[PDB]
């Protein structure tokens, strides 16, 4: 084997008045069901990235335990998008 990677980042926008656990993205996404984490209450949602076809990748959304306000995003697979797709 040729190999797959997982990366993590934390999201939390300062500018907006209210924090949403389902916030807006630069690109569209598709959502799958949600499943619980044992020992950590906080449902983890499964999402896929939809922007422009040919994009390989899947992602999961999780909430920070430090503070419920911060969001954790785990991306698998690389993302390649066309700027015109946003318009699009
Ligand atoms: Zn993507």
């Amino acid at each position: 084997s040729r190999k797959n990677r997982m990366k993590r980042t934390v999201r939390v926008p300062a500018i907006s008045a209210k924090i949403a656990d389902i916030p807006p993205d630069e690109y569209s996404w598709r959502k799958y069901g949600q499943k619980p984490i044992k020992g950590s209450p906080h449902p983890r949602g499964y999402y896929k990235c939809s922007t422009f076809r040919g994009c390989p990748a899947r992602k999961h959304v999780e909430r920070a335990l430090d503070d419920p306000a911060m969001l954790i995003v785990t991306y698998e697979g690389e993302h390649r998008h066309n700027q015109s797709a946003m318009l699009e």
